[PDB]
């Protein structure tokens, strides 16, 4: 089993860590995807979303798509070797000229024939190979913008390729998120079964499409002259009780989706205290409590409201999640009791009767076990990024929350449903905000610890790899905690990635005060209007500041605050919205 979900996760790992242009990058794209000779690989890629919504692609359209993929891999392969021979004698004017034509030949082939992956009425099924190919096209355009003057191309030829890269990022992004959403809505229905297949689409295409799409902007090598590491803070969802049910509870799907928490700052799951109930010698997970900390463990634990019902047929069991790299895997045992319809006191049960919590770790640390283990295995839906090493080392996601979809009390109620919902954040969403020397640091604003009043966390547009922050008025956004590995004397610069339907002014303060409240203004920067009032959030509505003017922190676990300030003379009324996604920090 080498699923497309497997391949795509290892590719997410590659792009996230070793994003820097050179032979290592080309050799890497060959090894993970484009080295494959023949059709079967692309056949599997299409099959996954095809059987997901149970519509196969028309065969003429399907085979042309597969054969153009083959040709794309095939022209890239010859570019890649021509690239390597050049990097072995980089000044030779003949190797240069040989790479220059083999580049323009391969770019024209890929550029021109992506079309066959955007075919009308088959947009969703073709989405995952389109994401692969758009990502391949962008690798090439980054290459010329970065190596143009070494290769021998004119500065005018390169500036045109650069505009292609710009537009490519914006066009490809917008197509993918558009067909992601319309494919999602088409799967939605009102039943337990309809929600399962809805969520299956969301999860698989978040892994196979959106995560590669979130990294496209890093292909802009004029905007990112050096290394940069993005962070995927979005959470994908599993539910063993519902995903393993053979029937379907009717009209539930709207109730299930609401039981997921609303957009929120990123937290670190600390512990889960499970409560047990019983009925007729059948013991089950009836409710639980969740405790979390902010990013950086920057202060006091938050305890979530009770999930489910606080049973006592056994004593509570407190499972600590946050050991090593967190819980990477759950193996649950489901229990569906179907009696000969007695009722109320001979109940119908749709619940969990055990779960094993497996730790992500380079160690022998044993799993946590509630009652007993099971065979409903989350690793089957959230696979490893590296199958060459044991799962506890090559895992892709860490457990981030546990909610519950509840129905009935044990009371009356002929029927009881306790369906715990497991949230998975991608591994790249680090526990701390660490400012690296030597790279371009991305800190999504969802990594702060406090949202100030009148800033909302809004579900992200689809290409930021997480949620974002909105203000309707001017005011304070977040406070977040930063760690430097430099003397406090070291100087830094800062830029924003924002969306705004108005002009505004943005400031970053750096006097600490845990809780946030303090601060001294260190950075003052303008935000030009990026969209019209009431427009939708597409990639063209997002903009980068310049870098900021050197500043320094004033503590080494520092507490910085972001606020948006009224422009002088504007009269203190603000109309439109302000969106901030990311701040990025560099050195010197």
């Amino acid at each position: 089993g080498n699923t497309p979900i497997d391949i795509s996760l290892s590719l997410t790992q590659f792009l996230l860590s070793e994003f820097v242009p050179g032979a290592g990058f080309v050799l890497g794209l060959i090894d993970l995807i484009w080295g494959f000779v023949g059709p079967s690989q692309w056949d599997a890629f299409l099959a996954q979303v095809e059987q997901l919504i149970n519509q196969r692609i028309a065969e003429a359209v399907r085979n042309t798509a597969i054969q153009e993929l083959e040709g794309m891999a095939r022209v890239y392969r010859t570019y890649a070797t021509a690239f390597a021979e050049w990097e072995r004698a980089p000044d030779d004017p003949e190797l240069r000229e040989a790479l220059r034509t083999q580049f323009t030949a391969t770019e024209t082939y890929i550029s021109g024939r992506i079309s066959v992956l955007k075919i009308q009425t088959f947009e969703v099924q073709l989405l995952s190979v389109f994401a692969q190919a758009a990502n391949l096209h962008l690798s090439l355009l980054r290459d010329v913008v970065f190596f143009g003057q070494r290769w021998g191309f004119s500065t005018t030829t390169v500036n045109n390729y650069y505009n292609d890269l710009t537009e490519g990022i914006s066009t490809y992004t917008d197509y993918a998120v558009r067909w992601y959403n319309t494919g999602l809505e088409r799967v939605w229905g009102p039943d337990s079964r309809d929600w399962v297949r809805y969520n299956q689409f969301r999860r698989e295409l978040t892994l196979t499409v959106l995560d590669i799409v979130a990294l496209f902007p890093n292909y802009d090598s004029r905007r990112y002259p050096i290394r940069t590491v993005s962070q995927l803070t979005r959470e994908i969802y599993t539910n063993p009780v519902l995903e393993n049910f053979d029937g379907s509870f009717r009209g539930s799907a709207q109730g299930i989706e609401r039981s997921i928490r609303s957009p929120h700052l990123m937290d670190i799951l600390n512990s889960i205290t499970i409560y047990t109930d019983a009925h007729r010698g059948y013991y089950y997970w009836s409710g639980h409590q969740i405790m979390a900390s902010p990013v950086g463990f920057s202060g006091p634990e938050f305890t979530f409201p009770l999930y489910g019902t606080m049973g006592n047929a056994a004593p509570q069991q407190r499972i600590v999640a946050q050991l090593g790299q967190g819980v990477y895997r759950t193996l649950s045992s489901t229990l569906y009791r179907r009696p000969f319809n007695i009722g109320i006191n001979n109940q119908q049960l749709s619940v969990l009767d055990g779960t094993e919590f497996a730790y992500g770790t380079s160690s022998n640390l044993p799993s946590a076990v509630y009652r007993k283990s099971g065979t409903v295995d989350s690793l089957d839906e959230i696979p490893p990024q590296n199958n060459n090493v044991p799962p506890r080392q090559g895992f892709s996601h860490r457990l981030s929350h546990v909610s519950m979809f509840r129905s009935g009390f044990s009371n009356s109620s002929v029927s009881i449903i306790r369906a715990p919902m497991f949230s998975w954040i991608h591994r790249s969403a680090e526990f701390n905000n660490i400012i690296a020397s030597d790279s371009i640091n991305q800190i999504p604003l969802v990594k702060g610890f406090r949202v100030w009043g009148g800033t909302s966390v809004i579900t992200g547009p689809g290409f930021t790899g997480g949620d974002i922050l909105r203000r309707n008025t001017f005011g304070d956004f977040v406070s977040l905690q930063v760690n430097i590995n430099s003397p406090i004397t070291q100087r830094y610069r800062l830029r924003f990635r924002y969306a705004s339907s108005r002009d505004a002014r943005v400031i970053v303060l750096t006097g600490a005060a845990s809780t946030g409240v303090g601060g001294q203004v260190s950075v003052n920067m303008p935000l030009q209007k990026t969209m019209e009032i009431g427009e939708n959030l597409t990639s063209r509505t997002f903009r980068y500041t310049d870098f900021s003017n050197p500043f320094s922190f004033r503590a080494n676990p520092d507490i910085i605050g972001i606020s948006e300030q009224p422009l002088f003379g504007a009269g203190s009324i603000s109309s439109g919205e302000l969106y901030i996604d990311k701040i990025e920090i560099i050195l010197a």
